[PDB]
């Protein structure tokens, strides 16, 4: 698809058999989800945004479906006011910004 | 232009006779710049990001050039680890996300 930016670029995701929504976020290097429990081993990691920093669980080689496209990559789990898909996964969709 | 997302989508801006760089940020509703002082009246505003909240100055009807395109709109000034161009201004470029 091609979408305009008059509203937030929210898409449907499926991860670990759970369905959620997430914001396509060209400002975010990495994907961050709050409302999802993932199984298996993880690494503690601190991410920085506007206002300060949050402790996140880093999960690697996570299968995730984004707007219908199966990819596998790194998903961070921790507090975020919005689930965000970052460039780590948007590059696997071949996503582009156009203006 | 069309850009891919293997690197951060950074563009050159000109605002108030000052040249800066900023991130094209589909995850950001509003534009936020740190490293620039703007003239005239403003309104206090609090914005929320991943890591809490910051106090910003809201400046309205600010002339700004983004990757060569003159627009006028609202610019928030306050602490941000990266200057960000949000959807408020990217909609004036006719920007789209494609995948
Ligand atoms: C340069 C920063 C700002 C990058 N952030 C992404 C931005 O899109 C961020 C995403 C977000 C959406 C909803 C609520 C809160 C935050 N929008 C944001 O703060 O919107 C504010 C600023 C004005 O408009 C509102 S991040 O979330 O800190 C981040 C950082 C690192 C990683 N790996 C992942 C995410």
């Amino acid at each position: 698809p091609q979408i305009t930016l008059w509203k937030r670029p929210i898409v449907t995701i499926k991860i670990g058999g759970q369905l959620r929504e997430a914001l396509l976020d060209t400002g975010a290097d990495d994907t961050v989800l709050e409302d999802i429990d993932l199984p298996g081993r993880w690494k503690p990691k601190l991410i920085g945004g506007i206002g300060g920093f949050v402790k996140v669980r880093q999960y690697e080689q996570v299968p995730i479906e984004i707007a219908g496209h199966k990819v596998v990559g790194t998903v961070l789990i921790g507090p975020t006011p919005s689930n965000i898909i970052g460039r780590n996964l948007m590059t696997q969709l071949g996503a582009t910004l156009n203006f």
